[PDB]
């Protein structure tokens, strides 16, 4: 049977499982490249830390854990997200 390529719903491009990342939240796979630009573009902003799914048509609307991002982006970048997390912590409990 045919297998190997998982395809992408972001850049509409085909890529090997080698350069892809399967989200263990919404069984959503995407090419590192995209996922990288996605989580990055978001963090870079500095308004929201939670890295939702890069898919607008996600019935599960999963999120991207920290572990994923950590690797996805580089230390220099991660930091930006790391600080963003704290900013939004215990909005009720002090
Ligand atoms: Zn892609
Ligand atoms: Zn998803």
């Amino acid at each position: 049977g045919s297998s190997g390529s998982s395809g992408c719903k972001l850049c509409l491009g085909e890529y090997p499982v080698e350069q892809m990342t399967t989200i263990a939240q919404c069984q959503c796979i995407f090419c590192t490249l995209c996922l990288k630009q996605y989580v990055e573009l978001l963090i870079k902003e500095g308004l929201e830390t939670a890295i939702s799914c890069p898919d607008a048509a996600c019935p599960k609307q999963g999120h991207l854990q920290e572990n994923e991002i950590e690797c996805m982006v580089a230390a220099e970048i991660m930091q930006r997200y790391k600080k963003l997390q704290f900013e939004r912590s215990g909005p009720s409990s002090g």
